[PDB]
DNA sequence: TTTTGTTAAGGGCTGTATCACTGTGTAAGACAGGC
């Protein structure tokens, strides 16, 4: 795993802590800038391109059947199995939660300039109240695809919402989300092993199983150290889920995971207590019935990571994190690395 | 029969309206990078 400087162009200021980066075949892409989307890139997605640790943010423009999402910031991102991207959530910039659900694939690739489709997926039946800093995942069983929704925050109920404290936040109700992307559906399965709220956390995906690592607990105020798994069959029109709680999870909110071959993984990053930064890395091997989880060599850290109170990254996809942590005297607002492995 | 106003010309304290003067905030422009 070797550390490596990257030094940014004039578009600096669009990276904030929670925007994501989305992989179509290679080339990396950046989603949720700060502020409104200008008339410099009107959709507020951008060409992540790190040339000899320079990186460039280049505009991209969206098809003509689109939808101009809003920039979302600790959105529920995954990638679906004809390749594309599934957001859902998140803040917007006027610090609403969004309860809708975005689609993102390429829709013309003419000499190397990407036009994305972004399409807007309407929900029906148990549709998750707006949330940010959950997951989604998608499962495969029984030849079905379904996608797997848990965890996050959101603001009070607008009964108990008063202005006081309009922004204070609690963690959603632990009910595992089955939404079908093919008929714009969603039930949610209360669970008896998930009891209590959970946001921040790692989700891994497997065929038919779902993995859940870390996180915060917002009343509790712990960051427990438990691993969730959660596997889902499809039997015709029928679901069911089931969750078993397994030994030895780590505890962590806010890690990065990157998948580094099939069926392992790398955590890194992230914070074990709100003082405390997780400055060790875990390696993931799944089984088919089976998750190892196990240390592995720490980077070399740099003094500016070891004291850095936040850092915050996403992956890129090609098993490289892209990091960042703030630094003041004279200089940058962020300072960025790029982490491979 | 007892209190006040009043005239005119004019003489000091007092109150406030400037002086001159520069730092400084805001904004009207100019300008140059998007390797």
């Amino acid at each position: 795993m070797s550390l490596q400087m990257v030094t940014v162009g004039h578009n600096i200021a669009l990276i904030q802590p929670g925007f994501s980066l989305m992989n179509f075949d290679g080339q990396v892409f950046f989603f949720g800038q700060k502020g409104w989307p200008k008339r410099s890139c009107p959709t507020g997605v951008f060409h992540f391109d790190i040339k000899q640790n320079h990186l460039k943010l280049k505009p991209a423009i969206f098809s003509k059947d689109s939808c101009y999402l809003p920039p979302l910031r600790y959105p529920a991102t995954c990638s679906y199995k004809k390749h594309q991207y599934i957001i859902h959530g998140g803040k917007t910039p006027n610090n609403e939660l969004s309860d809708k659900i975005y689609i993102m694939s390429v829709a013309c690739k003419n000499n190397k300039k990407v036009t994305f489709r972004c399409t807007e997926k309407d929900l029906v039946g148990d549709v998750p109240e707006p949330r940010y800093g959950h997951s989604i995942d998608v499962v495969y069983s029984r030849g079905k695809s379904m996608g797997v929704l848990f965890g996050g925050r959101s603001y009070m109920p607008s009964t108990q919402r008063t202005t006081e404290k309009w922004n204070s936040v609690a963690d959603c109700l632990p009910h595992v989300f089955l939404i079908d992307f093919e008929f714009g559906c969603a039930t949610s399965y209360i669970l008896p092993e998930l009891q209590d709220g959970l946001s921040f956390h790692v989700s891994i995906a497997r065929n038919d199983t779902v993995y859940i690592l870390g996180g915060h607990s917002l009343a509790s105020n712990i960051r427990p150290a438990n691993l969730y798994r959660i596997r889902v069959d499809l039997p015709l029109g029928t679901p069911a889920v089931n969750c078993t709680v397994l030994p030895g999870g780590i505890s962590v909110s806010s890690a990065i995971l990157t998948q580094t071959n099939n069926d392992e993984f790398v955590i890194v990053g992230g914070y074990q207590l709100e003082n405390q930064k997780r400055m060790v890395c875990s390696l993931v091997s799944l089984g088919d019935n089976t998750i190892e989880i196990s240390e592995m060599e720490t980077p070399d850290w740099t003094s500016d990571i070891k004291h850095s109170k936040i850092w915050f990254g996403s992956n890129m996809g090609n098993g490289t994190i892209f990091l960042g942590i703030p630094g003041d005297n004279k200089s940058e607002a962020f300072y960025f690395y790029t982490l491979r492995c």
